[PDB]
């Protein structure tokens, strides 16, 4: 199901990449992906599906792309289009120098100094949370620990009832991982129908949470509309619940796999930041992009004014140009090149949060659980999307060689 092959597609800048389902996936989603990246694929290139589409391939183009908000603008940067354009969130949905100022506010919430306020309480639930899986030898990392571990984080920084947690979830999900049940904008509607109320309750009457800052925010001088407070909550929610929760399952499937990785990191520790870099580089997963505000000629491509295209971070470090040996896991890489926390005037504010949770986990279950892997005969599914991700990941041990500490 493709669409006609617009005027100023030169047909030779064809081909067919579906990311919503990629081909490989068996083999799985980064491999999937680097197919865009074979000897026979162009540096830009245009597929049918999704409704016709630019998709940039590597690392150079991305950054470039990034950097350029004035051809390459945030208006609609979901492919597609309805609901990159049904997409409202802020800071995301919007170029600088208005960005600027919203930014500014879920940098209060997220940014740094609000990372070293809850790292007690991350290894506090780290730990909390291992250790109650430790002696049963067998979890579902996905429902386990990875769905767990995050959102609780957050429903503990946002003042949200845990109970709500499987609602947003579907919600969140759909967003990024669209199945069909449900379309974009009803998507954002029932998480705004859920939103609202909340948000009209920290405006009256405050509280500490990242909500009650965000209800009272102050934007150019002025009190933050009520919208636009729905709005920046609403990106909390889905980075909040949807990246984090993903990542976990990839870098972990892989520790699950590689027996000299979880041994290299328990020995010499030294090495969780670095080993944390590559982790991110390898099994990094998001993948939206822009619209060409105008006619622009990109590395000679005719780009017409309207046209999307998708600049996935997902390859930029996949990308032998950019890492030797791209599908290979070396924690003493010399250079980690990636840009899994995106690029540009939108880089990524939770990346504290998301780094300092990535961290705590891998120091955490190499303590408790050493030595673990896949459930013999269990097949891992990997799914595309605006974000990947991974069915579930049932893992099994033996207690015997487990540590309580
Ligand atoms: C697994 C770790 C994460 C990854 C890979 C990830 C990925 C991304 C990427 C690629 C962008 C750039 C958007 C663009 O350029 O279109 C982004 C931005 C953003 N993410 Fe993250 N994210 C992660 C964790 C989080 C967390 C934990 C939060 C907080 C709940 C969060 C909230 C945001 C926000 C608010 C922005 C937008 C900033 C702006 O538009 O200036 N993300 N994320
Ligand atoms: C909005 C942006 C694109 C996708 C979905 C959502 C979180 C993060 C940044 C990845």
């Amino acid at each position: 199901n493709l669409a006609p092959l617009p005027p100023h597609v030169p047909e030779h800048l064809v081909f067919d990449f579906d990311m919503y389902n990629p081909s490989n996936l068996s083999a799985g989603v980064q491999e999937a992906w680097a197919v865009l990246q074979e000897s026979n694929v162009p540096d830009l290139v245009w597929t049918r599906c999704n409704g016709g589409h630019w998709i940039a391939t590597r690392g150079q183009l991305i950054r470039e792309a990034y950097e350029d908000y004035r051809h390459f603008s945030s208006e609609c940067p979901f492919i597609p289009r309805e609901a990159g354009e049904a997409y409202d969130f802020i800071p995301t949905s919007m170029d600088p120098p208005e960005q600027r100022q919203f930014r500014a506010l879920a940098n209060q919430v997220v940014g740094m100094p609000v990372v070293d306020k809850l790292e007690n309480r991350i290894q506090e639930l780290a730990c909390s949370l291992i250790e109650s899986l430790r002696p049963q030898g067998q979890c579902n990392f996905t429902e386990d620990y990875a769905e767990p571990f995050p959102i609780r984080i957050f429903m503990l920084l946002a003042g949200l009832p845990e109970e709500d947690i499987p609602h947003l979830k579907y919600l969140t999900d759909q967003m990024t991982r669209p199945d069909g049940s449900m379309t974009f904008a009803e998507a954002k509607e029932a998480l705004y129908d859920y939103l609202i109320p909340i948000i009209e309750q920290r405006r009256q009457k405050p509280g500490t949470d990242a909500i009650s800052i965000v209800a009272n925010g102050q934007v150019n001088g002025r009190p933050i509309t009520s919208d636009e407070a729905k709005r920046m909550c609403g990106l909390l929610l889905v980075g909040g619940l949807d990246t984090v929760v993903n990542f976990l399952s990839f870098s972990m499937e892989f520790l699950a796999k590689s027996p000299e990785h979880r041994q290299e990191l328990i020995e010499r520790p030294e090495r969780i930041p670095a080993a944390c870099e590559e982790l991110l580089r390898r099994f990094s997963l998001v993948a939206d992009g822009r619209i060409l505000t105008s006619d622009y000629e990109f590395h000679g491509v005719q780009l017409k004014k309207g046209d999307q295209i998708l600049l996935p971070q997902m390859l930029s470090g996949l990308d032998e140009r950019e890492n030797a040996c791209p599908m290979h896991v070396d924690f003493s890489r010399q250079k980690v090149s990636h840009t899994t926390f995106g690029h540009g005037s939108h880089l990524c504010l939770g990346q504290h949060l998301a780094r300092r949770e990535i961290i705590v986990t891998l120091k955490e279950w190499l303590t408790r659980i050493p030595d673990f892997s896949i459930a013999p005969g269990a097949q891992i599914q990997h799914k595309s999307g605006i974000v990947s991700g991974v069915q579930a990941l049932p893992l099994v041990w033996d207690p015997a060689t487990t540590k309580a500490v």
